[PDB]
């Protein structure tokens, strides 16, 4: 009975995120996604808006959930009895960040976590960036889930 | 039916190397640890004697097998009826190389690659330093498996 | 008829900017500085002020001119029938993130990105640190044009 | 007579820190440990609970004396007759960060500045990180010396 | 009249290549594909073999020329009456050897060098990667021109 | 009573080990440059040649020696009483390169590692990318001392 937890605040969810998801659906026998909810940054969609994009978009992976989180996310993976993380990596920088990371939580609780190399095609898209873009009128259109560029372009109008 | 390949030369396993190969253990239901013969260097230990170092290593994983391979590993992989590698990172470096390969292998086969960070306490660890620094006398006896150090022990006189 | 576009928020322009349009102007028929402008964040000096800076210190270079903008950096490259971007790097930090810009730009708008290496005698130059080591009273004279560094100092006081 | 600044906000002082004033002490004739005193960012202790904490930690270093600082840094350590920093480095973008600044100071002051890599043990801890974990539950023990811990625990209550 | 040299072994071009090809022939009035000799290390294909495969690949851009090379390539593009170099970065190590080299360039001979960022979709290709998994079975069709392919198929047999 | 040991193959001794060797001699009582020479692995200069353009260049540093040496670099400064030894980099590349070596050496022998940021004049400077250079005609005057520039070109030719 394997199990990996893939984190993010997904706001929105891309096909950067979906490319890692499928990944890992597809290697454990049970995957969840967890929405961290931040206080400290309501961003753009609410925590429930970004379950649902994400779900609509999961829905051909028939062993992965969409589940909120808060607090420590070891404790997020312990209280549903896995103990490792999935995340994609795009730069070298992006490793060096969750090299400490991954190894605090190894440290503090015994999870491990396993990342990906993101997707050539997708290499360049952040949810960050994909909204910084579209908020001046670029077309991002090509690097989001159908389901959610049409709620993006709703958040803009 | 979860499972992973572990690639390497292992020339010798290290500490550094075991902790990988028990995280790999601990995650997936079956997992290959892949020694590479290349014939473009012997190294200092055949590769007999590398597959029968790491069996004594991973004694305490039964879900661990160790194989010679030669040629493409996404060949390796498959022939296994497997679709994952995992290999440890320690650096930036480390990551830009091994995303490359991740991604070519992504490409030619479909075979997916999973990284995990380095145990902090093997950072500095790798075969090729610790072969080194042995040969000029110095002690790496607390970063390399005890069978492994004595078999090393014996290379050197 | 070959042209690029240098941008910044140039607040202020530094030697090492200078050295990035002095080898641009060198290169290509036309140079323009894009002095960009977030209408929501105010900064050190006002566009007027970090347009007549730039002119000051360029004034040798007749194939340049400086105009300021705002929005999508692609926007404003297109709308002048232009169709490449150059930028000054640093470190390899600066060029995982440029490049990520540099993909979605071209992505969103068939934008070329050219990037330069610095100067190796302003490696360590930036705007904002030499802003901060002058509001500590540092010595910043020699990092930055004469039509910059006394009115910093007239700012800070 | 040697001697060496070793800077920080040290908010609270680790085991990485630690290990990086016992290095400096054993290596110049004498190390002050500056509590940066930051006005807009009041951390989680103040500059003299920091200034107890880090002596309680270093009572064996007896040429190791600590005081808090404030302003330009190259101006603390050339009014103390002094003329370097040393500073631990974890990963690579340590280094990029570290290396801007310690050109600048040399740049500005001639103060130079000598890095140390961290132990591997403490590579994943930071204070920020550890303040973190520590305040949803987290155990950071094994990453703080004795004191500290104990300190930390009251002020989560 | 801008223009600059595009050096390297290509052996054989690859599609990331001819993609800063493409580019560079857009911005400059005029390109010099150098196909760099090595005497000591005779690769696959023979300089006038590389130079058909990328004559072939780059027959739509009129202003691109390809010319064989040897020594110093500062020599070579001053003797053509060029200032400028360019060459495609694919990771941060790619930029931090690129950049001693170019700042090397620039110091011995005042020869500048514009680097471009790797297509997305190429990121991972290199010609030595390619051959290396192509040797062994793997299919690299898509990662190099169609006529390349041909050719390389040719020599494996 | 301090010290340190600054190592290196100096192949020859270029400007970029100079200011190394200075900064080094400012703030320790006695610096030993250390020429380690491979028994199997000859170079362009002999180990005498080696010492002769490192003491011409280091006439004005009284507390400066210079020793060969060969084998483990912890014995060579252990041997001598000392316990420290230092460095300069470059790069973030140099920077994961040496944290291994130095937390090796330090596992080892307990011997430490001070690491110092290159002048960034400089930074490119490589006693191999010079030799490089200089074989194919380039002008590296200005980036190797008067004692090394002449023996230099004389070796060439
Ligand atoms: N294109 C991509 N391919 C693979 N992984 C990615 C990609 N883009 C982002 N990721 C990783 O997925 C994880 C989730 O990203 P997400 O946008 O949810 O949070 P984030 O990166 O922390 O951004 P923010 O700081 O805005 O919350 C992050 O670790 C991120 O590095
Ligand atoms: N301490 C460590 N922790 C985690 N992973 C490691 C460690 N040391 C090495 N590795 C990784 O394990 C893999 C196997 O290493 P191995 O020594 O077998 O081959 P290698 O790194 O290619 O060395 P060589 O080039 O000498 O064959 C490599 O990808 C390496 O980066
Ligand atoms: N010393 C330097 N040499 C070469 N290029 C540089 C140097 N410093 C900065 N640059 C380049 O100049 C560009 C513009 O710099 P500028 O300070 O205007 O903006 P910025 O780096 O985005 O800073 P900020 O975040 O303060 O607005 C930067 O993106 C960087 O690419
Ligand atoms: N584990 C470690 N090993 C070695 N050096 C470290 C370690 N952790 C931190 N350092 C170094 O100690 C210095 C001071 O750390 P400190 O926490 O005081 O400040 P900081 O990293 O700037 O944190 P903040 O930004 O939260 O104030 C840092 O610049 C870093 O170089
Ligand atoms: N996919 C890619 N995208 C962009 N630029 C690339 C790509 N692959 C290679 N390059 C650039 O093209 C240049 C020439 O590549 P080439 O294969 O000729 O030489 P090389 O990388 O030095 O290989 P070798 O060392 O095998 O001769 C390289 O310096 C690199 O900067
Ligand atoms: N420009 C520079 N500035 C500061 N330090 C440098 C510079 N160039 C080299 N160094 C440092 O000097 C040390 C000794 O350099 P040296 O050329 O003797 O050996 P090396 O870099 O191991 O080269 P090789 O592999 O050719 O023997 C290097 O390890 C590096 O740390
Ligand atoms: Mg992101
Ligand atoms: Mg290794
Ligand atoms: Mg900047
Ligand atoms: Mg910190
Ligand atoms: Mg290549
Ligand atoms: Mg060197």
């Amino acid at each position: 009975m394997t199990g990996a937890v893939c984190p993010g605040s997904f706001d929105p969810v891309t096909l950067g995120h979906l490319d890692v998801f499928e990944r890992a659906a597809a290697q454990f026998d049970e995957v969840i996604v967890a929405v961290l909810i931040n206080p400290n940054k309501a961003g753009m969609f609410t925590v429930d808006e970004r379950i649902e994009m994400i779900r609509e978009s999961t829905a051909d992976l028939p062993n992965l959930r969409v589940e909120s989180g808060q607090g420590l996310l070891v404790d997020f993976v312990r209280e549903r009895g896995l103990n490792a993380i999935v995340k994609g990596l795009r730069t070298g920088t992006d490793f060096e960040y969750e090299l400490q990371m991954a190894q605090m939580n190894k440290h503090i609780a015994g999870v491990d976590t396993f990342f990906v190399a993101t997707a050539p095609a997708y290499s360049f898209v952040s949810s960050s960036l994909a909204k910084e873009v579209a908020t001046y009128g670029g077309d991002v259109s090509a690097l989001l889930p159908a389901s959610v560029h049409q709620r993006l372009l709703g958040k803009l109008r």
